[PDB]
């Protein structure tokens, strides 16, 4: 099914191209200063962050507690922004719409902090990160400086997205990659698990079918990608504990509550 797959493939695309705020193309023209004709504010500092906060990049946020709880909760928020636009990206798919409903949110529960760490690798660089929608860049020797356990975060999140980033995927790529991470049959608490098994095995044919045709030079891509979606979920694992290590000893601060939804009983 050479080009079921093909047009298969274009619908999900499309899904993301309608449905995500930045895609990889729009990250990386700004991250190499050849998009707008003024840069991303860079946040490296108190300062910096502060004047960020004064209309110069962005409030319904929980009650000011102190800078790295801060920087804790706009993390929160572009996670809870990202969920969002995951779940219209995934309903956006016609095979995820027929799902029995309380699937649907299984897999998005399982499934929405390895795409989002995915996706992240598209705004990431070595040096930092892109924050409000690219208007601003946050260092990553700032978030080295914050107070632990919060500088702990985000740090594996950076070696994880050099090392993807190797791989030079675009955004027709990533459509498809992110689509097999939401339709995962390895998920507990699947009530229909061979039909979600089905739909994975039809994007991952699709995957192989479109890296051939867009990669046509790279070897092994394939197999590396599915080698990655196996890193993500390690990933996914040691952020979940480190969650867990700040709700039991930063009892000051606030945890938005769908992400407490998302993590309870993982
Ligand atoms: C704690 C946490 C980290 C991540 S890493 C991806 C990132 N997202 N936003 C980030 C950011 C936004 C703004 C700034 C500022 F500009 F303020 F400095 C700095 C960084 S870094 C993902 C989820 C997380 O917790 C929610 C969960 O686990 O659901
Ligand atoms: C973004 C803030 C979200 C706060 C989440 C921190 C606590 O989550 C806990 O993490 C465990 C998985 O490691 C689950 O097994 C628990 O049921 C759940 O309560």
């Amino acid at each position: 099914q050479v080009a079921d797959l093909k047009a298969f493939s274009k619908h999900i695309y499309n899904a993301y191209l309608k449905n995500f705020n930045m895609t990889k193309k729009k990250a990386r023209s700004i991250l190499t200063g050849k998009a707008s004709h003024t840069a991303p504010f860079v946040i490296h500092d108190i300062e910096t962050l502060w004047q960020a906060e004064k209309g110069l990049v962005w409030n319904g946020l929980p009650p000011y507690k102190e800078i790295s709880v801060h920087v804790f909760y706009r993390c929160q928020c572009t996670t809870v922004e990202t969920v969002r636009e995951l779940t219209e990206f995934a309903k956006s798919i016609p095979s995820f719409s027929s799902l029995f409903l309380n699937d649907q949110v299984t897999l998005l529960k399982y499934g929405v902090h390895e795409a989002i760490f995915a996706m992240l690798a598209s705004i990431v660089n070595k040096d930092g990160l892109l924050v409000a929608n690219g208007s601003g860049f946050v260092t990553r020797e700032f978030l080295r400086s914050l107070r632990k356990p919060f500088s702990d975060i985000i740090e594996p999140k950076f070696e994880f997205a050099v090392k993807f980033n190797a791989l030079e995927l675009d955004d027709s790529d990533l459509a498809l990659f992110i689509a097999a991470i939401i339709l995962c049959g390895d998920r507990p608490g699947l009530m229909n698990v061979p039909r979600v098994e089905a739909i994975q095995d039809t994007i991952l044919r699709a995957l192989e079918f479109h890296l051939q045709a867009n990669h046509p030079d790279a070897q092994y891509l394939f197999p590396k990608l599915l080698q990655k979606m196996a890193d993500l979920r390690q990933l996914v694992t040691e952020h979940a504990q480190m969650m867990q290590r700040i709700k039991k000893t930063e009892t000051e601060t606030s945890l938005h509550p769908l992400l407490q939804e998302i993590y309870k009983d993982m």
